[PDB]
């Protein structure tokens, strides 16, 4: 991987690996999540970041993902490989906007895009604060002036507000608990987990009959490791719907909501 | 990733990934389970297996982990390049075995090395068979002939009998279940899931302060998609763990192994 010439953006291959491919022999929503994880990780090691600047390790302030977008149109076939551009800019206090482009490396054709929005949060405290000036200056010479974006549409989906699911649940996947290889290197549960939860209570006959073409889910909060997870889907609509809830197996407190578009095969 | 010079052979490099590494900023056990299956399955693409051969198909009979043995001497560090060599040699009618090399990129040291050993089974009676002799042929010209083992030393911890734990366990985790991303393309669950599943036993207290550097698991039944394992664990001592997966419910056994620990 490495940056592109302007400094202002990062690309990276891939070659899709045997145990990264689901049954249609082409990478799983997660595979592609983990490299989008893995892509953004090598943008801020290649820009100087340990992605955390020197005003917030000092502050105990770290970046949290609060809302994760994919829409895929193609997904990578096992030994094919894959080309991913990532970018940052900021969204002013709110805090900052990752976003990402697939592409076939072979052809140049746009296979995917995505998008996520983070905020500034202490690391003890769990407290939410605005980004403030003297942070937002440290990272803002890492992100292009102008808009860049993956998701640019009038009423695009990666926007959209997402509903809570109310009870009963079409269908459910009872008692879902991460294991060690479901944790990252600070031992907190990796955000790609909470996706592969989000899809354990779709149907079977879903899974095999349709494909992923859009995946939109909010973060509000982390399950630990000694947790359990309950996860909800309820269909709502030639393409299906389903509306998605994650929450703790016991007092029902919420983890997270989204919802997935799938289309026909 | 390619097959050295003399074609009986696959090397293949690796940069460790953000998401592939533990605490200690090293790849985990599972990680490097994962990459020497992928550099076996290149392998077998790389000679011609889209590792069945043409006859095998016709009879529907694969080939199947029986037991899987790896030693490591330093986990590789996130971001840094990990070589794998690997090939293949026959053992008889038994079947098959699989050995594979790891080295430090850089220094050219060994760090790592594993072994595993693979029976031919119908895919659906799931009956084990011997490998025949027209099946034997298929694969003799991709194996070398004199013996190449990782494993060389007479009297090793690779071919040494596994007990059965008996009960009460010391540890336990119970009600595991594998998801869609535990499932290869064919459905199955991973042979690495099980290796992870017999870790959950261990005490975060002993991953906290040693490093696991033997770790041999015997595949006596696979875990189907809608079952659920109990993960058992008995120190026997440097850590030593006897380790037991067995189905939930009326406790059929699907593992079993012995882990080795060092304090860091
Ligand atoms: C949004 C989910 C899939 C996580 N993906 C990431 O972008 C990420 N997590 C940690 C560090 N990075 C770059
Ligand atoms: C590495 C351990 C878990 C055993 N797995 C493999 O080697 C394998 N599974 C399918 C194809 N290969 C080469």
């Amino acid at each position: 991987g490495s940056l592109t010439e302007d400094g202002l953006s990062y690309k990276e291959k891939f070659v899709v690996r045997s145990y990264e491919v689901g049954s249609n022999k082409t990478a799983t929503v997660e595979t592609i999540a983990n490299l989008l994880q893995e892509v953004g990780c090598n943008h801020a090691q290649s820009v100087g970041f340990s992605a955390t600047t020197t005003t917030m390790r000092k502050l105990h302030l770290i970046w949290v993902t609060a809302r994760m977008h994919i829409e895929i149109y193609k997904y990578p076939a096992w030994g094919d490989v894959v080309e991913i551009e990532t970018w940052c800019q900021s969204e002013g206090r709110i805090g900052t906007r990752r976003d990402w482009i697939l592409k076939d490396s072979v052809t140049g054709e746009v296979t995917g895009r995505a998008t996520s929005k983070w905020v500034m949060m202490n690391q003890d405290t769990r407290r939410l604060q605005k980004v403030s000036d003297d942070v937002r200056d440290e990272y803002l010479v890492f992100c292009p002036q102008e808009p860049r974006l993956a998701f640019p549409e009038e009423n695009n989906r990666s926007l959209k507000k997402i509903p809570k699911l109310e009870d009963p649940a079409q269908y459910s996947m009872i008692g879902l608990k991460p294991r060690r290889a479901d944790l990252d290197m600070n031992q907190h549960v990796n955000n790609v987990t909470y996706i592969g939860w989000v899809l354990e209570s779709i149907p079977q006959e879903i899974v095999d009959t349709h494909e992923l073409q859009v995946i939109t889910l909010d973060y509000r909060r982390e399950c630990q490791q000694d947790d359990v997870v309950d996860s909800l889907t309820t269909t709502t609509s030639n393409d299906s719907q389903f509306l998605h809830l994650l929450r703790l197996s016991g007092d029902g407190q919420e983890i997270n909501r989204g919802t997935t578009l799938w289309r026909k095969k």
